DNA sequence: TTTTTTTTT
């Protein structure tokens, strides 16, 4: 729902352009920002504020739904399969939409091999009537290889040009670019309404470790990180996409432990750990999930991505 | 792209000299440093900060590329061959640019024999139209021998004077010099734009083991090390060179294990282990690589470097 | 190369005496110690620290040399011959300066017979214009015999008094004395500038085996040892001497193996093994060397030292 | 909230 539906509610059209200057295009963007993010960042009068907060209430309802009539509103969620059959039974059918799925691993356990398989598998028609669409890949470690996507595209028998032209790409150079680029992701989702399906970020803490070193900067690091994860949760519901996030690990003297404190641990919905086993086999295990229990499976990082 | 393109964007020329006093010469140096590294280190003001961050946006784009149109931007990456044919098929053609390749070994497995061969092989025209250029060699163990480069230069039939005058050299005496010298490497790459090709460091952890001994100094050791590896990754993309890094090993009581924790293991792109086999034959094996699988080969440390 | 050249750079003369109280006499002693070894061991302000680190930069250059112009700076390295002709062709002319040469053996293979020959041979004029000088002998096993040096001094036809007065001697009683005595070696090299040539230690691990027994003290043993070997490498370049080190052996159930783990194996430059053969003949073999290949020779421990 | 070290007989 675009924002032009409010100028017929007595709002000036000049207020429509200034709401687009801060990054608000849809009517749910009004319902997520506070009154403090409009009054004290633009600097308008507070009579100018509730005139567009009253106009947003002449729309999608304020109130309550039953759990039964909400459950049929939850049918638009899809599941993007990962590439192997046992790994989908862990997650319940693959990587869920309207959520943040985080898969951390130690050193070589296939986290950019998993993100390269999803750049091909999310373009194919699959289970539940999922039609497939374009993909945005924000990079952090400089480990995206386009000719590695060719080795996976011949396993599913898809042509070379259709795979690489449906994958956007941008490298974030510092931790300010990781919050700069999320303005261009929200604008890219807004134009082609309903085409994009997946947003893959590589290691989100790969740039926070080196830009906020020490203990005197720990309080700012977990505050610039929490404002990013709340933005990723809002984008994932405003436009109905799936977010996949790679994480790193540290030791624990007093035995590993994921980087990022309780703030990354609470905001994430699904948590997977990849370990290394027999040769080219990896072992995946669910820590945190609202519905799936703790179980294990086995990968195979082959020449065509992740298999069995 | 030099930094003089911003004084035509209303910036004072006095701001150009103070940006050079902290080590920023190119326009990508602006795009990598934060706003906190300019405001809270140098004598500048807030309003003085976004005036040069707005001027840097009137340049190379912020936005997104497709993977297909990015793949032809990835043609400027080269590959420096190592000296033997089977060892190049492991890495995919040799040591890649825009990356950090780390080769660790146990005790005598040819790690300064491999770094002496690259001081000759990266000056010769080779595969993919790679023209060859100068080389910077930062030393840590005091094991660089100039008359050892003569024994390798006669194998490729190159004169003595042309080999030794295209190899710079500096010994780092302590772990502060390893971060001091990387200012002079960035200045040396900046003058002759496009001549240097390789940056070889010897054992980067040979000075961190003895300057930060104990467990009360483990937290500072892995924080001064992470700020160095992020600088090596930035230099390797700002000027399009290849970084080669030697590492040592420790035991593992509970069987070897490389020195340097998960921080060196994540920042490195390619990981090679050299073992000792039959006599003068060594055995190389890939652990970590974004594209190449785990396979093995065989060396021969001869009198002319590494052969077959 | 004394430290008085900094009081003409605005430094107080009272700072000159406190730098001598911690063992810094030459300008290269500033270039090897960190900023943490001056700030947190003396307890000065950190404005007092960079005032002498800026004053040390108005001196011998920071920067880069070519390999050709460095190769003529490597002409001051000498070679101390061992006493037999075939054993010098292994090492390339004898025991090199600016390095650490370690010769381990099993039980009776002539390691204090080799260290007694070098107490005479390093006082004689030899190849490459090497003039000969005084010798420091740190003992660990109580096996230095002065009247054994007389039997070797008549083979080279040198008088008795000139041999014994050019050999200093001190016995280290425990593993704290091995780090205590290296303060007096640095002071002895500093007074007669250019007279001393050799520093012979006997078995450096003969006192670390008995003072750190167990596995609960293995982590401290290899950390007090690594701080000693980095001090021996720094002294060997600060004053241009040669270091010779004797080592012991252990078994290997799962066949011998040298005592001292990967830390002694990496810091050592040249590694020789002495085996026993036909009667009074021994067999020497190179393991680790940056330039010489693995080859064998034969000794003869005669009544006048090592011969052919 | 952050960060792994180190072979013996
Ligand atoms: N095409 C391929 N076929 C088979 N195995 C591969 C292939 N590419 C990579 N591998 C293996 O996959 C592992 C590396 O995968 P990768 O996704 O890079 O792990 P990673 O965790 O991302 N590395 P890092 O970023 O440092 O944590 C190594 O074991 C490689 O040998
Ligand atoms: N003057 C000499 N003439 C001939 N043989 C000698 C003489 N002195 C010692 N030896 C022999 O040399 C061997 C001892 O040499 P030595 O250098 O002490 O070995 P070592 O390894 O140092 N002993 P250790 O310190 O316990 O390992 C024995 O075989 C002696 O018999
Ligand atoms: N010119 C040469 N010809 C043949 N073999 C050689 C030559 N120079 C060295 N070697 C051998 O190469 C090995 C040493 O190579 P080197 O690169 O020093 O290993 P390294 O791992 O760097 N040693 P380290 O630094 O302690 O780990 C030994 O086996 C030597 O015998
Ligand atoms: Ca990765
Ligand atoms: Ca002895």
């Amino acid at each position: 729902q675009d924002i032009d539906l409010l100028q017929k509610h007595g709002i000036n059209v000049a207020d429509i352009k200034k709401l687009k200057s801060v990054g608000i295009c849809t009517i749910k963007g009004i319902q997520m920002t506070t009154r403090r993010a409009l009054c004290n960042v633009k600097g308008l009068s507070e009579a100018k504020v509730d005139k567009i907060k009253e106009a947003a209430n002449k729309l999608i309802e304020p109130g309550f739904l039953t759990a039964f009539e909400y459950s049929e509103k939850r049918k638009m969620v899809f599941h993007i399969t990962t590439g192997s059959q046992e790994f989908d039974k862990l997650l319940g059918g693959g990587i869920e939409s309207m959520a943040i799925t985080e898969a951390f691993g130690e050193f070589r356990t296939g986290k950019t091999q998993l993100s390269h398989t999803l750049c091909v598998t999310a373009q194919l028609p699959g289970a539940g009537g999922y039609p497939g669409g374009k993909i945005i890949f924000i990079d952090t470690e400089n480990t995206f290889r386009p000719d590695r996507l060719r080795d996976i595209a011949d396993r599913f028998n898809v042509d070379h040009d259709a795979v690489l032209d449906n994958v956007l790409y941008a490298r974030a150079y510092t931790s300010e670019h990781q919050m700069e680029l999320l303005d261009y992701v929200a604008a890219k989702f807004h134009e082609e309404a309903g085409i994009f399906k997946l947003l893959i970020i590589d290691s989100i803490m790969a740039l926070f470790r080196v830009d906020f070193s020490g203990r005197g900067e720990l309080a700012e690091r977990q505050q610039k990180l929490a404002q990013m994860l709340s933005r990723l949760q809002k984008i994932s519901e405003e436009y109905n996409v799936a977010v996949f996030v790679t994480n790193q690990m540290t030791a624990d003297p007093g035995p590993k432990k994921p980087i990022g404190g309780h703030i990354l641990a609470h905001a994430s919905t699904t948590r997977i750990s990849l370990r290394k086993g027999r040769g080219e086999l990896r072992i995946a295990k669910i820590y945190d999930s609202p519905e799936m229990p703790e179980n294990e499976a086995t990968f195979a990082i082959t020449a065509g991505g992740i298999g069995d």
